[PDB]
């Protein structure tokens, strides 16, 4: 008999402390302003229906969707070119959770709700955009195929193809389907190696006619996301009976195709590789080599850029939803964590420096959230056939302004947000860095900040009616100000003074006399930013001025937004042609 | 015989175009302001020696170091707890290129230059800081152990241990060695699960006396970077003969230890795991369980935090170097790409909106760069015993202001830079996203933005009149303004105005304290940023005013920095305690409690 | 207008041959001696019940189980000692197909 050795088997001791991490609360109920915004925008009976759907979905997010989106990051997509026996197969391997998320989008009507024929288009885009906002930061980038799917439905519908074109009619029905066994998603293959931003210049895919409006496509698609989708829209140059094609925009035609044939093989397509991306790693983005891909021409020949133009309001809107969802999500988690993390003897929530940093993030977020809902409201009105001329013009203006502004807010805000967790915010296993890496896609794809800033200029150039309409919309918003509150009065005076200074600069910039020494393109971003802030400020004031829903937070936020940061940051001397040569000397000093 | 089948074997055709990526040029030669700045700060003689070293190193960066740093990201460190036969070994597997980078740091005197006895201290810190600035964005995060190594040397020499204390003396000699076969690196183990910002409340490591000043450590280190290092400094609570210890800052003492013993075995340490990090993936960062780690107490008992202060400050300057390194790198790469990428029929570089966006990044980067070199200057003067009272105060003030400000500039600026490449900027296999992921460490470690803003306030709280001193420094810089250039006159009046307004605000805040309705802590970041911008502007003006080296871009940059952004953004009402209540109501609206 | 470039986009040609791999047949039906052996060992009555079960299972093997077993090799188990917040959890991660 021996001494027993049970004392020689002992788990490590590590002090017994471990920090509780942030909790994700139902994102409908927890959101500072979503429910109040919906209450103002929708009729009470619709509001009750919408809020009940959204609240229930918010519990699905916490109980199910968040975990699924996390798995889709943990088990990233792979591609196998060949099987084991020497046959080219292009096998895409995607986790089960990616598929489950797609199914959930169908069941929840993330597309459907936007087009439901029995609901007022006004109401349905507001409901839809709200639902998309709850989904996005938990979606594992299923948000991307939802965006392109909504885009596709919009494009095919606007081209008057429904009940006229067989493939387009099946696509619309299936893209809109709530049955997860039948529903489809769409991709959008526009970006090529020579350009993305510039498709008229960069697109080098050719379409050879097979029969009537059926063509075979030959080209190289440089970024093609959601290659597990069912159909795609793309652009190509039709080749004439002489073997020739046209350069530029008027050479481009729009096509619809199925990605895989009846037996699940790729339709004239090879996946050259999957991209290795900073973020959106959940999402399969491939390079595609098209060699004989069978596709149907849709819309008029030479008018493919106009054809895809139908989609820009709604794609721009989904991308802003995503920027805002990451901004809201980091704030939501950071404020929760602030109540559980003790530093210097009390929780972070109690240190005024901490709440000062978060309060400013909340102010800026709220602004752009209202801008988002203004865009949703305008889109719905346009789809109901109920827009005033001012509302139709604000739909064209707001979509690029919203996208670029929220896109440019997103990374610095998320970056600030992760720092609220200290070193933990930098740890991938927390899930927090995903928010930053994924938010960084938002100012880049579907147009960069600067490309969209130029689009804004184009919306209005030179024709002063867009700016006069913007002026009328702001005036409508400020007309409801509760000027008996000194903060809201000051806020309104600040918005008016910014809009007047904007209008004076743009009139002065358009003076025929000074075309030679003026470069409005140079200050495009400044111009777009100033629109965004004036518009968002006027919306915050209106919101705060509605006694039936506003609280004291709403007034203070309107005040801070309007009065504690510049609404306009734009000086006449920045328009000068000479300023450019000085910018170039700054940038290229000692360049080799 | 058959028809031959050569036509049936054929590579894919893919259109024939592909885009040329950006080129990294010699970063000393290609830098907009580094060489001009060294010409001004250094004596003419030292200038030549220093610039030849840096220029040569720049070719080493492009020819060798960059590729090495890239490799260290592609083959990240791994940890194996056990061998195959049931023995716990804690084997850290790091790529050959990580090791090669450390060797190059020794050979190149990235540490040594800062301490070389034959060279004037003011010169050598300028030289050292410039060299670190060239190294940092290609370093594969070898910059991190270089920071900690420099901080360790400073700490150990400041405590007057060199020539007295056995381990500290060996450590100093090895940490400074240019011999890659002998050189050492250090770590710094402060952060624990309960707190990193707050080590007084967070630290739960205990030190049990073995003999005289040698102790056994027992604790859990929650973040320990560069666990391939040879030594580390750490804090622990000394246990008295009754088995008790003191809570709070006053219970902490400083310790120096060897990470591995003479057999290469861990010294009472187990590596629990490696962190899985957003960036700095090149760097091995572990959690450490200390159970009987042998360590030597240094400095006075109870004054560990004060003892470790030189490490915090040196590492905070290195961290600013890294922030600025990422900012300059992205701008260098983006500007080169602009000459090669055609969009809408011409190169990005020809489009005014593209140059407006980059020009602003350049203006902001130059200001922080001059602040960095003013910190290097002030550090050198302090180490030479040549600091005026004002220069000593400005060293203590500038260190956290610089770190936190460049820190907070870095992610938005590198984000803007990656967008210049469009979708390609988001592709990991370009190397560009690394710059963003890595730059994101810089506002977090060695003190968050806010925590350092609070250190700025600790600076004002001792003390002597830090604000007066700051006003004196700014006026030195502004005297010799070339008021004869209209843009520089305007720039000067902008800085004076911002300084006068800050002084005024801070005077009101001291006056109102005892009422109990003022919370200067609430606005600590706004105060810190105003200091950064005032100081940076005045430096830019002084730089542009020097007609011996300044070019036209230097004047235009000073003007834009000073007159086209607010230098001060701070209002009296932000100090009020009633505003905190409003902040909470904004932040916690609908919070699920 | 330009010469079209469709001929410049073209999949690789690799000769046109590839070898067919082996086929897994119903392992009850395809086995050389299993069914003959069960016929001898089991009473005639039990034989029928047992062979129908096994034969049906054999089609389940070829249609379902084989692929599942293959997947369990392609996605091998993993162990995570700690969660992201310093708690020891010993989380075993096994593929859905194992379950
Ligand atoms: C975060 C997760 C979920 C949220 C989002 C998920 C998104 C998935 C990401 C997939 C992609 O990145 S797909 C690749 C997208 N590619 C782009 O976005 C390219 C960006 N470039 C531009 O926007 C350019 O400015 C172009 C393409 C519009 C320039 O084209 P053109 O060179 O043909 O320029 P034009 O000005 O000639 O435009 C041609 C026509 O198109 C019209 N058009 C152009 N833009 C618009 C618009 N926004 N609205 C209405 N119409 C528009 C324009 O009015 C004009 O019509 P007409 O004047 O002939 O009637
Ligand atoms: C990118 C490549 C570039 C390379 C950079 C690589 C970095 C490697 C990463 C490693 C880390 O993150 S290591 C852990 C970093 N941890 C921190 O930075 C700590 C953050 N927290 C603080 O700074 C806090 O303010 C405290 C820890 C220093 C709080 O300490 P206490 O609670 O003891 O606060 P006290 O104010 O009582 O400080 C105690 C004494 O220490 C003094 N002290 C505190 N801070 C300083 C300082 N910065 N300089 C001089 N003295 C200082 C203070 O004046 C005082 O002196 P006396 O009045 O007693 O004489
Ligand atoms: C993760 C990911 C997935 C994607 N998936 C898809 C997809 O499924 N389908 C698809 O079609 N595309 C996709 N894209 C591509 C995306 O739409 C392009 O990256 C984007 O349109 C930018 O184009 P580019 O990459 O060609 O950038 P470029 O145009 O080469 O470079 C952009 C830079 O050039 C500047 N620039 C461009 N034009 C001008 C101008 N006129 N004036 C001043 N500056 C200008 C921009 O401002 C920016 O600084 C994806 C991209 C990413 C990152
Ligand atoms: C890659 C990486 C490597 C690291 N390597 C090392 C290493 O080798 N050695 C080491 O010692 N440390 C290391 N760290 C840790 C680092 O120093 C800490 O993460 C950092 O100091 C923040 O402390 P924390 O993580 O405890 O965050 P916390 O202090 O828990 O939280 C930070 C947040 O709390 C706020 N906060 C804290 N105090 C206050 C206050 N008084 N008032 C208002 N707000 C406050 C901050 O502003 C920020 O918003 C590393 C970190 C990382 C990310």
């Amino acid at each position: 008999t021996i001494t027993a050795r049970h004392t020689q088997y002992s788990h490590a001791k590590t002090g017994g402390f471990s920090q509780t991490g942030p909790t994700l609360h139902n994102p409908y109920k927890d959101d500072p302003i979503l429910d109040r915004t919906l209450r103002r925008l929708l009729p009470e009976s619709e509001y009750m229906r919408v809020a009940a759907d959204l609240s229930k979905f918010g519990d699905r997010i916490t109980s199910e969707v968040e975990h699924l989106g996390r798995q889709a990051e943990l088990e990233q997509p792979r591609l196998e070119h060949q099987d084991a026996w020497g046959k080219r197969v292009d096998k895409l391997i995607v986790c089960n959770e990616w598929h489950k998320l797609k199914q959930i989008c169908a069941e929840e009507g993330v597309i459907s709700i936007g087009y439901e024929d029995s609901v007022d288009p006004f109401v349905r885009r507001i409901h839809q955009v709200a639902k998309l906002f709850l989904f996005s930061p938990s979606a594992g980038l299923v948000s991307c195929p939802m965006a392109m799917t909504d885009g596709a439905v919009k494009t095919l519908t606007s081209l008057n193809l429904y009940g006229k074109h067989k493939l387009a009619t099946e696509a619309v029905d299936r893209l809109r389907s709530r049955d997860p066994s039948k529903a489809w998603t769409s991709g959008q293959w526009m970006t090529e190696k020579k350009g993305g931003s510039d498709v008229a210049g960069g697109c080098d895919t050719y379409a050879v006619q097979i029969d009537k409006d059926t063509y075979r496509l030959h080209g190289y698609k440089w970024f093609s996301s959601a290659v597990d989708a069912d159909v795609a829209l793309t652009l190509a140059r039709i080749v004439d009976s002489d073997g020739n094609a046209l350069e530029g925009s008027r050479g481009l035609s729009l096509f619809l195709l199925k990605i895989r044939d009846e037996s699940g093989n790729l339709n004239g397509i090879q996946m050259v590789r999957l991209k290795n991306k900073l973020g959106t790693k959940q999402l399969p983005t491939a390079e595609l080599l098209l060699d004989g891909a069978i596709a149907e021409r849709i819309g008029d020949q030479g008018r493919g850029v106009a054809g895809i133009s139908n989609m820009l309001n709604i794609t721009r809107i989904h991308n802003a939803v995503a920027s805002l969802g990451y901004m809201r999500r980091i704030i939501s988690l950071a404020r929760d964590y602030s109540t559980k993390r003790v530093v210097f003897g009390q929780t972070q929530s109690k240190w005024p420096l901490h709440t000062t940093t978060l309060a400013k993030m909340e102010v800026d977020t709220r602004g752009s959230m209202l801008l988002l809902f203004e865009a949703a409201r305008l889109l719905g009105l346009s789809e109901a056939g109920k827009s005033s001329d001012v509302e139709a013009m604000m739909l064209r203006l707001i979509t690029p302004v919203l996208k670029l502004y929220a896109g440019k807010q997103a990374v610095p805000m998320v970056s600030e947000g992760i720092e609220c967790f200290g070193g933990q915010g930098y740890m991938e296993d927390t899930g927090l860095p995903t928010l930053l890496r994924d938010a960084q896609v938002t100012p880049i794809w579907e147009g960069t900040t600067n490309v969209l800033s130029l689009d804004v200029l184009r919306v209005f150039s030179g024709k002063e009616n867009i700016l006069l309409a913007f002026g009328k919309r702001v005036e409508q918003l400020l007309g409801n100000t509760k000027t008996e509150d000194e903060k809201l009065k000051k806020s309104k005076e600040a918005v008016e003074s910014a809009l007047k200074q904007l209008q004076k600069l743009l009139v002065k910039a358009s003076d025929s006399a000074i075309q030679g020494e003026t470069r409005i393109d140079s200050v495009a971003r400044h111009i777009a930013f100033t629109i965004a802030r004036i518009y968002s400020g006027a919306l915050l004031i209106d919101h705060a001025s509605d006694s039936s829903v506003a609280n004291q937070s709403d007034i203070e936020v309107a005040y801070r937004y309007c009065c504690e940061q510049p609404l306009i940051d734009l000086r006449w001397e920045w328009f000068a042609s000479e300023r450019v040569k000085a910018d170039r000397e700054i940038v290229f000093d000692n360049f080799t």
